[PDB]
């Protein structure tokens, strides 16, 4: 049981890709940027796995000090725009700060790179988003809310990093 905190700028695709990915399933989807907490039982390798996501904005891009997010998780998924210097530079400021609070171990932590029909122009590159999540141990992954396929690969690809960084922690 470990809950992810989904960090991503506004209008960046959260609430796309959390309903795409919780479900599983790339559905309308076009309601507002309202912030909510969703849930996914799955079971990889016939172990059982529950993780409950959150898409928050209550100040700052995520707010480090007290805001609401104080929350009790034990994950971290960031989403990154190919289109937005601003999505990914903040979601490795909010990091570095972050991880300077909590002082803590190696945490499951996600580098979700969304809207991937951009990444036609693909602003950040992927190198230096590579270096980055080598650098928190955390693990990079580029997919669309628009495409389930990606999502899925983004559901196993973290799931098993949560298993490296849990062998950590
Ligand atoms: N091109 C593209 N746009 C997306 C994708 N996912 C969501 N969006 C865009 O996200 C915008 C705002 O919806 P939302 O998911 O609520 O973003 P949020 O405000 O960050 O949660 C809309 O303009 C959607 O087109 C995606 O996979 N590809
Ligand atoms: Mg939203």
């Amino acid at each position: 049981s470990r809950k992810i905190a989904i960090l991503g700028y506004r209008s960046v695709g959260k609430s796309s890709l959390t309903i795409q990915f919780v479900e599983g399933q790339f559905v309308d989807s076009y309601d507002p940027t309202i912030e909510n907490t969703f849930t996914k039982l799955i079971t990889v390798n016939g172990q059982e796995y529950h993780l409950q996501l959150v898409d928050t904005a209550g100040q700052d891009e995520y707010s480090i000090f007290p805001q609401t997010y104080s929350i009790d998780i034990n994950g971290y998924i960031l989403v990154y725009s190919v289109t937005s210097i601003k999505s990914f530079e903040v979601i490795k400021v909010i990091h570095g700060k972050l991880l300077d609070m909590v002082g803590k171990v190696q945490i499951p932590i996600m580098l979700v790179g969304n809207k991937k029909d951009l990444h036609m122009e693909r602003v950040i590159s992927y190198e230096e988003g590579k270096a980055l999540a080598e650098s928190w141990n955390a693990a990079f992954l580029e997919s669309s809310a628009k495409e389930n396929q990606t999502a899925v690969d983004v559901f196993r690809r973290i799931i098993l990093e949560a298993e490296k960084i849990d062998g950590a922690a």
